């Protein structure tokens, strides 16, 4: 007996069970049938008569749910039969599939992404009108929602922008219809960071005994992709002999190597020799070791035997081929020898065939036991393989062969051939997963018979065939696909038939269904090499086309369905490239036309249609070919350098063409940036040459100074063939000062109702000490307060920012700006897209900070703080006004958790460390963090909604401590919230706080004199605003402006937040309407002109440079507001200091003049009540040249854990977090390596400091062992005073 239905159960799709007997003993089986959650319940008693089969159909109810499903058959009567099948439900009748352009990604870049969703017919769904995706990361926050995201033909695509510093780890696409789940799919985001590399050894040409030799490419990358320069070490294997060959070479990148054997016989005609590899990376010593078999080989061709079938039919024709293959898989044309087979007397002595086969077509008479195939070369090779007869027992197959093409209302025809002489066969037709059509065929004892059948509507428009037969006790089939090509979609892509090469274009041809949707993509194989462990998308889009999917390929599992039979019977067995998306058009095809991208690599191009009417259309196999570059040049430069300092710059030169060329190296002195030691300050270039072998990086370099501050462009231009074939690069090395310069800007704003003319003098001499080199200074004029902010919106602050609160500059200043131009109602479109795009980069980066909580805490990991939890929470929440991308219920479980901390009295302590002293600290009964919490929460409207109660308890507690309220910093937040709240005693205390503030007359500035004064004076000008005490703002105004870092911003994080806002508010209340003015500089005997005459100005700029002069002279005349800048450049010498910090370095004895070992120990120097700072950075500065490796820190102390280890500039600057820091002594380690040669290197340093106080911390000088310049160069450019 055998029984064959389909696996998959759906919901009103009728089952349709087939039971075929072919059993020879009884007239008629008798059959029970269970189809069995215990939501189904059907039975059927079933009678089925020999020599045929029956068709069971069974109706699925509609309301059928997810549960267990079973089908049972049980033989009754005299006869024992019982085989059961597991029957998977489907909740859906669709399918879904989703395409990223990379499996990889890195903080810069963009994820495109395709979501395909088709239905049983592999088309769109006309019911699906658009689908819901959700975007993600490793730790499940959401950071992009598409809630209604629209099909058209079937796809959705759209774009994730990765933050700059993102999640790293595993992030999810899914993808939901109705509220279900249709798809999901993984990408990683990961960091270069990985400074170690990978060491590649494979033979350069495949080696023959006849060579005698092995010839070797040694190939060592970083993962990015600079080549790497070290020795290797090559040692090569022969075991048999106790021999062992070794060779050194210095490899730049990539080098090629020849061993050399001695009397070298191989036993057969393959022998595999194994070879060790040890690459010594060069100032480092790190060691990578790789290891390969080598196989050398007697011939240059291999071949095996390929049959039309594994055993052959005594009497019967047998078609097989002799392939010949190179040893590296690609066809071996024009092989000769003599084919034999001496048990027919067939000979033929002839050559392989342009696809490396020698056709066979032999004859076995019915006597004939077995083929003997022989192959004779005359070089001495042999090849013999023996073909048996087909054994009925473990042998016996059928197979299926279409006979004529399928069309609608037609007969099908095929040729089924058995290798038994069959008395019956059996075939089943199945489309969109059901059983449609069946029978039991009796050829009357024959091997071949024409099976015909007619087409009908429900085998439209794809459906396939099975057969299967009995042969000895073993059950054998074969299957077709039945596609009908009028209902298909006859997708194709194809490549012009040529070399493709990089930096030029090619033509790509496609045809297919005039409306259809066509969706390309290519990949290189190094990206899909890294992890190709997971889930490809070309597989899963062309598994789809066909079925289902360890183990062995089981027919039926495919189909869609299950057999059962007798226990006795068995069954028989480095940016994406042409990420583009087209249609087809007019004629029936399209022609894409592309620029081939400038590298060296090998592609994988894909492309897929879906047509809205004849659905889904797939290319055979990916599309392959490589790129190579005939020739190039790769830069590895230092990061930066400082004025003075002798540099070489050393590049890598690769030569992919036949034969080796001289190559000439041009390096430009773009804008006078560049000396090159040994030649006069006029020469604009300075070239040399060098020999360069195929496949073989050799070095060049150039010794060169810098001249000027600022960027130095890396310019240089090699070609080999008089320019026949070039490469050019434009690259950048940072000129640095000495002592890190810290800007002073002074600045003045003036706001004019009527027509008025004021003079402004100013002073600059309060500028030098005992070195200053020569400070440099620029007068600006800017309309707006976030003119140069908005300039500066990814780049506010001079100081690091990698904590939780620091790290909302790249959110909170982008609210600022945009709920400020649209309080204005500001037209200027450039801007508000800015600010909106960088605050969803931020909130992706905020994200980092929330914790298992609900809450934020200062670093990725740690306890929730209530102030930031308050910061973040609130801030977000005005965010939504903005962008859609933010979570809301991520919001109110902030909140919540915010909420539960308040004290039955109202008030909040603090939670976490203690990183803000004077926000945190509880030595004044938390006035300034319940303050604060409740000023966050009143500037929302939906949060002060939603948690009225925590307000009411908040100002009673305010209430009640508002007479020992002392200080300047918790009264003013205080006061504000008071203010927002209009809260009874409110007037009262702004009153209070007036009383508290400072004044300069000689400026006209007021002030708060606290330890945060620029956080309390702003806190103050809220109130002043709140209360339209405009005229009285103006002294509060005139100093907040003045304390302006060079950004527009304040030098700190805090500061910034409250202060603009504070600037921002004051400002939309008492400037004019319109800006009409005029502003004339004059100084020493100049004079420059500026005139502001519309108000939509904004993205204005009216820089100017003053030069080393004594006083200057700003006449203002007109109408309207502005802010009169002065900058400084400050150029002290780099000395030691410390104010409240100790700081101490010590060098430690490495042993090498290319380690760097850095002892570093800060304390705070703790006094009175004082006992520990707030948080605290250090950050190390490295001298020119050097850089930091993996893990740079060793030997950290314990009490105070750094928190957070930053590398940046190129491994050149580490920074360090702390929580805050006592008198403990914080010590650790840093290591770092001599990467480039550089001479006369000027000192490095390190620094400490408080960083809500950076006037409390101590910088410490130090120098690394100076190399001498006449060990620097090569011979050609040293210098006069050397030898
Ligand atoms: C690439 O596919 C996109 C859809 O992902 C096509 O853009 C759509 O074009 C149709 C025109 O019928 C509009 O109704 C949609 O609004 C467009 N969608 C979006 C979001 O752009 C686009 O035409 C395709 N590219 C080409 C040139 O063939
Ligand atoms: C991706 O999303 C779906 C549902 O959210 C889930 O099945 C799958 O586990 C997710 N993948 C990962 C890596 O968490
Ligand atoms: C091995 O390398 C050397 C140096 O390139 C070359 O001359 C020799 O021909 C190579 N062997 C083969 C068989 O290519
Ligand atoms: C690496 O080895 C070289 C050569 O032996 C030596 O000069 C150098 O000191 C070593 N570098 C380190 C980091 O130990
Ligand atoms: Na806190
Ligand atoms: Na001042
Ligand atoms: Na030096």
């Amino acid at each position: 007996l055998l029984v064959v239905g389909p696996k998959f159960i759906r919901a009103n799709q009728e089952y349709t069970l087939v039971i075929s007997n072919f059993n020879s003993q009884l007239s008629k089986v008798d059959l029970l049938l269970k189809l069995e959650l215990s939501v189904l319940n059907v039975t059927k008693m079933v009678d089925v008569r020999r020599n045929m089969n029956r068709m069971i159909n069974f109706n699925m109810p509609e309301d059928l749910t997810a549960g267990n499903y079973k089908i049972t058959i049980d033989g009754q009567r005299g006869f024992s039969f019982h085989k059961e099948a597991e029957l998977v439900y489907l909740s859906k009748s669709i399918s879904g599939l989703i395409q990223v352009d990379k499996p990889v990604f890195k903080p810069g870049d963009t994820v495109n992404f395709r979501v395909i969703v088709l239905d049983t017919e592999l088309k769109p769904p006309a019911r699906v009108k658009s689908v819901y995706v959700t975007i993600r990361d490793p730790q499940r926050n959401v950071i992009r929602k598409w809630s209604t995201a629209k099909l058209y033909a079937g796809v959705f695509e759209s774009d994730l922008q990765i933050a700059p510093t993102p999640m790293l780890g595993v992030w999810n696409i899914s993808v939901e219809v109705e509220g279900e789940e249709l798809v999901s799919k993984t990408f990683e985001v990961k960091e270069y960071v990985l400074s170690t590399f990978d060491v590649q050894v494979m033979p350069s040409v495949i080696p023959l005994e006849e060579h005698q030799a092995v010839n070797l490419t040694i190939e060592a990358n970083y993962h990015f992709g600079k080549p790497v320069q070290g020795v290797a070490k090559v040692e090569l294997y022969l075991d048999d002999d106790k021999l062992k060959l070794k060779k050194e070479l210095t490899v730049y990148g990539k080098g090629q190597v020849e061993l050399r054997f001695d009397n070298f016989a191989m036993d057969a005609d393959q022998q595999d020799v194994p070879v060790k590899v040890s690459f010594v990376e060069q100032y480092t010593n790190r060691t990578v070791v790789k290891q390969s078999q080598i196989t050398v080989y007697r011939y240059a061709y291999r071949v095996e035997l390929i049959k039309e079938s594994p055993q052959f039919r005594p009497g019967l024709p047998f078609k097989c081929a002799l392939q010949f293959t190179h040893h590296d898989g690609t066809p071996a044309k024009g092989i000769s020898g003599k084919v034999e087979v001496s048990d027919v007397r067939f000979e033929t002595t002839t050559t392989s065939d342009n696809d490396g086969l020698i056709k066979l077509e032999l004859q076995p008479s019915e006597g004939t036991e077995q083929l003997s195939i022989h192959f004779n070369a005359v070089d001495g090779f042999f090849f013999y393989e023996d073909v048996n007869k087909v054994e009925t027992v473990t042998d016996a197959y059928i197979k299926l062969e279409l006979k004529s093409p399928i069309k609608r209302n037609k007969l099908m025809r095929f040729m089924v051939t058995c290798t038994e002489r069959m008395t019956f066969f059996v075939y089943y037709v199945m489309s969109k997963g059901n059983i449609i059509d069946a029978g039991f065929m009796r050829p009357n004892k024959q091997p071949k018979y024409l099976l015909q059948l007619n087409a009908t509507e429900k085998m439209i428009p794809r459906a396939k065939i099975l057969i299967a037969t009995v042969a000895g006790r073993t059950v054998v089939y074969d299957f077709a696909d039945l596609a009908f090509q009028e209902l298909r979609n006859n997708f194709d892509l194809s490549i012009d038939e040529q070399e493709i090469k990089p930096g030029r274009q090619i033509e790509l041809s496609m045809s297919g269904r005039p409306g259809a949707y066509v969706g390309l993509a290519a990949y290189d194989k190094a990206l899909l090499l890294f992890n190709k462990n997971h889930d490809l998308f070309w597989e899963d889009i062309g598994q789809v086309f066909d079925g289902f999917h360890e183990n062995e390929f089981d027919i039926f599992h495919s189909l869609g369905l299950f057999a059962r039979t007798l226990d006795d019977i068995l069954f028989d067995s480095q940016e994406s490239w042409l990420w583009k998306n087209v249609s087809i058009g007019r004629s029936g095809s399209r022609k894409l036309i592309e620029v081939v991208p400038d590298t060296t690599t090998s592609w994988y191009l894909t492309g897929f249609s879906i047509d809205p009417v004849y659905g889904l259309g797939i290319i055979k196999k990916p599309i392959q070919f490589t790129t190579v570059q005939p020739f190039y040049i790769v830069e590895n430069l230092p990061y930066s350098i400082k004025r003075g300092e002798a540099v070489v710059l050393q590049f890598t030169l690769f030569n992919n063409l036949g034969a080796e060329y001289i190559a000439d190296v041009t390096l430009y002195n773009v804008a006078n940036q560049t000396e090159f030691v040994g030649r006069p300050n006029t020469d604009l270039s300075y070239t040399k040459s060098v020999s360069v072998p195929p496949k073989v990086g050799v070095p060049i370099s150039f010794l060169i100074k810098a001249r000027k501050l600022g960027e130095m462009a890396v310019r240089v231009k090699a070609s080999i063939m008089l320019g026949h074939e070039t490469d050019a690069l434009e690259k950048v090395i940072r000129v640095m000062p000495e002592s890190l310069v810290q800007p002073r800007m002074d600045t003045r704003f003036f706001c004019f109702d009527d027509h008025k003319n004021q003079t402004f003098p100013i002073n600059l001499d309060i500028n030098k000490k005992a070195d200053s080199g020569s400070t440099k200074i620029e007068f600006r004029l800017n309309p707006n307060l976030l003119t140069t902010v908005i300039k500066n919106l990814d780049h506010l602050l001079g100081v690091p920012t990698g904590c939780g609160e620091q790290n909302m500059v790249k959110f909170v200043p982008n609210i600022l700006v945009l709920d400020y131009l649209h309080a204005i109602g500001s037209k200027e479109q450039h801007l508000i897209d800015k600010a909106t795009n960088l605050l969803r980069q931020g909130y992706q980066n905020q994200m980092r900070y929330r914790q298992t909580d609900g809450s934020f805490g200062l670093w990725e990991t740690t306890n929730g703080s209530v102030f930031l939890t308050a910061f973040v929470g609130t801030s977000m929440q005005t965010a939504v006004k903005y962008i859609s991308d933010i979570d809301a219920a991520m919001v109110e479980k902030a909140l919540d958790w915010l909420a539960s901390k308040q004290h039955f009295s109202g008030r909040f302590d603090k939670a976490g460390a203690e990183y803000h002293k004077e926000m945190q600290g509880g030595l004044r009964n938390g006035v300034a963090l319940t303050s604060y919490v409740l000023m966050a929460l009143l500037e929302n409207d939906i949060a002060k909604a939603k948690h009225a109660e925590v307000i009411q308890k908040g100002m009673t507690y305010l209430s009640n401590q508002f007479g020992s309220i002392n200080n300047a910093y918790d009264l003013s937040i205080a006061t504000y919230a008071m203010m927002l709240n209009g809260h009874t005693m409110k007037e009262e205390a702004l009153n209070k706080l007036i009383d508290m503030s400072f004044i300069d007359a000689d400026k006209n500035e007021r002030f708060w004199n606290t330890t945060n004064p620029i956080e309390t004076t702003a806190y103050a000008l809220l109130s002043f605003v709140m209360a339209e005490k405009y005229t009285d703002g103006i002294p509060v105004m005139n100093w907040l402006v003045n304390q302006r870092y060079v950004t527009g911003s304040f030098p700190s994080t805090q500061d910034t937040f409250v202060g603009l806002k504070a600037l921002t508010k004051m400002a939309e209340k008492i400037s004019p309407s319109r800006n009409d003015y005029t502003v004339q500089l004059k100084y020493k005997k100049s004079a420059k002109y500026f005139k502001i005459n519309s108000e939509q100005i904004d993205v204005e700029n009216f820089v100017d440079i003053p030069e080393d002069t004594k006083k200057l002279e700003i006449n203002v005349g007109g109408i309207g507001f502005g802010l009169l800048e002065v900058v400084y450049q400050f150029n002290l010498n780099l000395v030691n200091f410390e104010n409240r910090f100790q700081l101490d370095l010590e060098k430690q004895n490495t042993g090498s003049d290319y380690e760097l070992r850095l002892k570093v120990c800060a304390s705070y120097i703790p006094q009175l009540t004082d006992r520990r700072s707030n948080m605290a950075l250090i950050e190390v500065t490295l001298p020119s040249g050097y850089v930091v490796d993996r893990n740079p820190i060793s030997e950290q102390t314990k009490v105070n854990p750094i928190q957070k280890t930053e590398i940046r500039y190129g491994g050149t600057s580490v920074v360090l977090y702390y929580d805050n820091m006592g008198s403990e002594r914080n010590c650790f380690t840093l290591t770092a390596y001599r990467r480039f040669k550089v001479a006369l290197k000027r000192p490095a340093y390190v620094v400490v400091y408080d960083y809500y106080n950076t006037n409390l911390n101590a910088i410490k000088v130090y120098e690394v062992d100076k190399q001498n310049l006449c060990e620097i160069c090569d011979e050609e450019d040293c210098p006069a005073e050397c030898g």
